[PDB]
């Protein structure tokens, strides 16, 4: 069992939390100054919200996989290499590039 991450890069944190909360019916599970976390149990979501200085408008920060514990990431970045495509593993997580330059990582939180 693994969830979506999905990072937004936001113009203004305060009111992106306050849509989310409405949209989702749930508060964050995580807020700091600069980000939120949401755990969305349906649909199945990580959702971060990163406060971004000077974008006009919401961009994407970057994509995830979410899965329960180091060695998922493991057989993933095993599986990714083998595939062909270049990654870089942090000692849990992996990163990959698609074609159009938008960041994946599978991670353990």
């Amino acid at each position: 069992m693994s969830r979506v991450q999905l990072a937004l890069r936001v113009p203004d944190l305060e009111a992106s939390i306050g849509f989310y909360s409405k949209l989702f019916g749930t508060g964050p599970a995580k807020v700091r100054p600069g980000y939120a976390n949401f755990a969305i149990a349906e649909p199945p979501l990580k959702l971060v919200l990163i406060e971004g200085a000077g974008e006009d408008a919401t961009r994407l920060d970057h994509l995830g996989v979410e899965v329960e514990d180091s060695a998922q990431v493991g057989h993933a970045a095993r599986r990714l290499k083998e595939s062909g495509l270049a990654t870089v593993e942090e000692n849990d997580e992996v990163w990959v590039t698609g074609p159009g330059g938008e960041p994946w990582e599978v991670y353990v939180v």
